[PDB]
């Protein structure tokens, strides 16, 4: 499926997001000068968002968006990072952004130039990045990641969304060089670069944190995630954080893996078993009154865990935000309903409707407050962008 990118409704849901995070007040004791890595789109932007507009930081955002021309839409990050700055500058903060391949030295580079002529140094680095792919900076070869899982293929009732059909699938397993792809490109190693890069040029202020983004859901998904191919990357996210709080000790700084809920993005949507899961997920958590997007998760992970008194951390030493997903009354209930949903109930076993809903905003579509009978102006471009 393809969906175009509507630019009014994108600038709709980065206010709507702003809103938020203005009407749960500042964030005390935060950061002023953030990088974030991944900062156009999901928990990124999320980040972006609440460091802006929580703390009153100055953000310098990270990407890879297509931009806008005549009679060519953008892709939804583009318009997302445009309207973040425009409302940025408005406050007074500084609001500047990077469109290129983090992966890559040349963006580094870059980005550190940046830091140094605006900022000098920075308070904070966020690492989201969820890419299909990476090419390597130093050797030019391409890992691209898989979502299979390890050992033994597994079978489970998936869900068409195109055709709104309950299908019967298998997924076969990964061979041991599918996750070494998985794990070089969704792995530590690049986050791992940048600290280190961040470090020599003596860009990153006393105390400077660093967190990096990921997922551990419970056992219903724990064959296909967490015991996957991708999971695998992830576990590789946990031993790389132990070397990089070392490395920042001498700041007196900190790095941490912080865990979130399951959210509709471009980057989940894709992932096996996800639009059943979240279709069900959404209905639980809506009766139960815990259902959450994703500027909810990381400005409570700022105000809790991130620059609060008491961080809500695991055995591992993780920042967690996702405790009301893991619960067992949510996944019960989810995992009792799984079986009983057919092609006939699916609207009223599940919140498709939910889910379809929030896909559709993450690129401008059915959000409120926008006109959608109107002609839209693709070509919307971004002050002092850096190529
Ligand atoms: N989406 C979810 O349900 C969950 C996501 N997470 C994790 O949070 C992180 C963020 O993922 P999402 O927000 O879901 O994805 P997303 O697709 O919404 O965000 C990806 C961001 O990374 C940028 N990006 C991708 N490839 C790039 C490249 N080569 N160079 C520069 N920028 C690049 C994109 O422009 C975008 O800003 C991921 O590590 C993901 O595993 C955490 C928990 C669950």
């Amino acid at each position: 499926i393809c969906v175009t990118t509507h630019p009014a409704g994108c600038e709709a849901n980065v206010k709507q997001q702003i809103d938020y995070v203005e009407a749960k007040g500042p964030v005390v004791n935060g950061p002023k000068k953030v990088l974030v890595i991944g900062s156009s789109t999901g928990y990124g932007l999320a980040a972006r968002i609440t460091a802006a507009f929580g703390s009153g930081a100055d953000t310098l955002g990270v990407f890879f968006e297509r931009p806008g021309s005549e009679s060519k839409p953008g892709t939804a990050g583009w318009y997302n990072s445009a309207a973040f700055e425009k409302f940025a500058h408005e406050k007074g903060l500084y609001a500047r952004s990077i469109n290129g391949d983090a992966f890559s030295d040349e963006v580094k580079r870059l980005t550190i130039e940046t830091i140094k002529r605006d900022l000098g140094k920075v308070d904070l680095v966020v690492y989201s990045l969820a890419a299909p792919r990476r090419t390597h900076p130093k050797t030019g070869e391409v890992f691209s990641s898989t979502l299979k899982p390890i050992g033994k293929s597994v079978s489970f009732r998936g869900l068409d969304t195109d055709k709104e059909v309950i299908k019967d699938v298998v997924l076969e397993a990964a061979s041991d060089q599918e996750v070494a792809d998985t794990v070089a490109v969704m792995g530590g190693e690049d986050w791992q670069m940048w600290i280190d890069a961040l470090l020599e040029a003596d860009v990153l202020a006393d105390g400077a944190k660093t967190t990096a983004f990921t997922y551990l859901g419970e056992k219903i998904t724990h064959d296909i995630y967490w015991n996957g191919s991708i999971g695998a990357a992830k576990k590789d996210l946990d031993q790389k954080v132990l070397g990089i709080r070392d490395r920042l000790a001498p700041l007196g700084g900190d790095a941490r893996v912080s865990v979130l809920k399951a959210v509709v993005t471009q980057a989940s949507s894709a992932i096996p078993m996800m639009p059943l899961y979240l279709s069900l997920l959404f209905k639980v958590m809506k009766e139960q009154g815990t259902h959450e997007g994703c500027i909810e998760q990381v400005d409570g992970l700022y105000r809790e865990s991130l620059y609060g008194a008491e961080p809500r951390l695991d055995e591992e030493g993780r920042l967690r935000a996702d405790y009301k997903e893991l619960q067992p009354e949510v996944q019960s209930r989810v995992e009792e309903l799984w079986d009983k949903v057919t092609n006939e109930n699916l609207y009223e076993l599940t919140d498709f409707a939910g889910y379809k809903s929030e896909f559709l905003n993450l690129f401008g579509f059915e959000v409120a407050g926008v006109d959608y009978e109107q002609d839209v102006d693709p070509d919307v471009q971004i002050a002092n962008l850096i190529q």
